[PDB]
């Protein structure tokens, strides 16, 4: 007698554990129990990824409903889950997905710059450095600071509240809530702030106060600035920080990129394909019973979709564990997901890893692991994958 | 088929695996693989334990052999490893086991002052707070800067070494060695330093101008700063830290030795007792065949002495796993090792417990994680176990 397979499968980022592979061919859509002890539907072929993806049936909202099979206890208030389309429901959509772009005047300069007065620190003080928490995580915060319009020097407190805020727990963390309260004291503070005039703070609080967003609650505008700093740091740390892992461990790659840094676009990329970042799949609850492979799944079950699952599937992606710089489908991957909740920071994402990878290959292009790849201490109970510390020298 | 039981068990340090009573009662000598394929002896019973740390001929300093079967790889040069041996052959055990003690004047005050003053500034802050990163570890390094006699402003670079020093790896560790080289520089420029007179330090660099010390290497002086600093940096940090866990754990005990103080000291023994710290067996090779409980361990056989196995032996201490502050043998635990290699800072680290426990108490009555225990993310491939935050809320 086993029990029922238990997700996530590993905490490690560094590579795809074997069974998800056999998974796919065998079942890939199968029974396994969360953390919470809750019953879901594992999905890990490219196929029924997208499948569910794409029917909004699978809701993301109705996985914050009271009495729902849980992957993880909210880390926000329910409402908060459902925060894209309170966005869109505002008329703050556009507004929102403009303020996040690369393309914003002097924001690639201020990465490149940013991303090299970290490094020449790190060649300052001399090998070994943690390229996450003094490279990676520290880029990933400046820019968001900088996006959102907010002074550099609030970034590493927000930045504080993460290693908590996406936390994936059994049970609700009382950290959590005191963080979040907190968190938007700040950003209802910065609203009131009549020197934050630029980013999407500076746009929100301009919107805050034009007539045609009068009924539109403060709740939601602070919301949004802590939930897009959040995502966005979280998520670009955290990616960047396991992609220089994946580069480290290809010289010829590393060397190639170094010696032809136009195709940093089409490695970054392709290491975002590769990525395992994502420490469990995206959750989505049945709104209906619908038909996906041989399950029928039945309205108010989990589903989970394994974002390596379809990203390492070799009927979409042929060898899928290389990386490879002409594929014919290079950005069909899920990494940013797919259909209505398709990352809205992907262009910021992909720009901030290009420019930290661009500026890491050129000042250190003798970067590699200061200790075995084994030794990394990889986070868990987390919603997503990282080593605590990315120590390298050059 | 399985394969051979493998070392260590769990990282886990907030609980004991059932499977080490189950061990103790039907193998309390079996054979294990180690973290690089090498077979060793896992003893993990009171009396066995004792009998092997009691009998010289199960070899701390010939572990470091080359071609031994090995728990881990080096992070040290070998003859480091017999450290205390070359301390005693230098007619140096007598000095450093004074200065090494808490008995110094001003030291209980320097470290109750800086413990309320690291207290102070969490509870200005506001919880949550991270007792481990910002408490327990820097209030070690302060202690240790204070008894080695060097400048309280280089304990945080000496500290940071620490994550790979006591790294427990396969292989060697190419920024183990940077990191060496370079705290035995500082500590070789600490010995020239003519400001540094107090502490180890302060006396090492007397005796090292005294004749009857002439022949002695500087070699030796500063690998004694490097190897003090850095047992009891990580040592002390690392069981204050798994301490407060078991304490937060128990709120009847917290409340009682707040009520009680003069328990503390009968609390901080049982605590060391049912301390899982030590993230692997105390390593020995065989340097003879010794009867062992069933087993004749042949020569030059790596034998790993398992401390909890000893400590939760229900044989010696009869309901294991329950802190009771009136047992009969209340020091006879092997938390400080046992016979020749018995820890040098016992009494150091007794005190630097007590203390921060005492201040902790003082100034947060109403201490409790912040966090659910599950969601404490330890620290794996080390020689410690510890949670990499201990977040807390008061
Ligand atoms: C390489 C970097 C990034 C990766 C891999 C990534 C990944 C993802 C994925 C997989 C989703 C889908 C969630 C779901 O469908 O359940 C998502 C959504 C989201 N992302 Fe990202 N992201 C990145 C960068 C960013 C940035 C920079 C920001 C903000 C500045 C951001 C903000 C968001 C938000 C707010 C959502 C929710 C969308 C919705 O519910 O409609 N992300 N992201
Ligand atoms: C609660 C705190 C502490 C614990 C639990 C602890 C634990 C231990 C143990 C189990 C050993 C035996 C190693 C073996 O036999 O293989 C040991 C030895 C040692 N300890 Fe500690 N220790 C603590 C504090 C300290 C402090 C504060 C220092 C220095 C300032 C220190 C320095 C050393 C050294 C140098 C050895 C090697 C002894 C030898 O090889 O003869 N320890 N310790």
């Amino acid at each position: 007698a086993t029990v029922l397979l238990e997700v996530p499968f590993s905490a490690r980022g560094d590579r795809i554990p074997d069974a998800v592979a056999e998974l796919r061919t065998r079942e890939p859509i199968r029974k396994v129990r969360t953390i919470t002890g809750a019953e879901a539907w594992l999905v890990s072929s490219y196929a029924l990824c997208t499948q569910v993806l794409e029917d909004r049936r699978f809701s993301m909202k109705e996985t914050a409903a009271a009495g729902a099979p849980r992957l993880n206890a909210l880390t926000v208030p329910p409402e908060v889950v459902n925060n894209m389309g309170n966005i869109a429901d505002a008329g703050l959509r556009k507004a929102v997905m403009k303020a996040i772009t690369p393309k914003a005047p002097g924001l690639e300069q201020f990465l490149r710059d940013t991303a090299n007065s970290l490094l020449d620190n790190l060649i300052t003080e001399g090998a070994p450095a943690d390229l996450r928490n003094d490279f990676a995580d520290p880029l990933a915060t400046a820019l968001h600071c900088k996006v959102l319009g907010i002074p550099q020097e609030d970034g590493p407190k927000l930045f504080r509240s993460l290693s908590i805020a996406f936390m994936s727990s059994a049970d609700p963390i009382p950290a959590a809530k005191i963080n979040w309260d907190r968190d938007i004291e700040y950003m209802a503070g910065i609203l009131e702030n009549p020197n934050i005039t630029t980013g999407l703070m500076g746009e929100l609080s301009r919107l805050r106060k034009d007539p045609a967003y009068s009924h539109v609650s403060d709740e939601l505008f602070a919301t949004i600035g802590v939930t897009f700093f959040g995502a966005g740091v979280i998520s670009t740390g955290s990616f960047l920080t396991t992609a220089l892992i994946s580069l480290i461990q290809r010289p010829q790659l590393r060397n190639l990129l170094h010696e032809k840094p136009e195709l940093i676009p089409a490695g970054v990329e392709e290491l975002l394909r590769i990525n395992l970042s994502f420490a469990d799949g995206l959750p989505r609850l049945a709104t209906a019973d619908i038909q996906v492979g041989d399950v029928l799944v039945r309205k108010g079950e989990l589903v989970l979709v394994l974002l390596e699952g379809a990203n390492f599937d070799p009927e979409h992606f042929p060898n899928p564990g290389s990386i490879e710089l002409d594929r014919p489908n290079p950005t069909s991957h899920l990494a940013h997901g797919r259909g209505q909740h398709f990352c809205p920071g992907s262009a910021l994402g992909r720009r901030h890893a290009q420019i930290g990878i661009e500026a890491l290959l050129k000042k250190m292009p003798g970067v590699d692991l200061a200790v075995p790849i084994d030794q990394l201490v990889w986070r868990t109970r987390f919603q997503r994958r990282i080593p605590e510390r990315l120590p390298v020298l050059w």
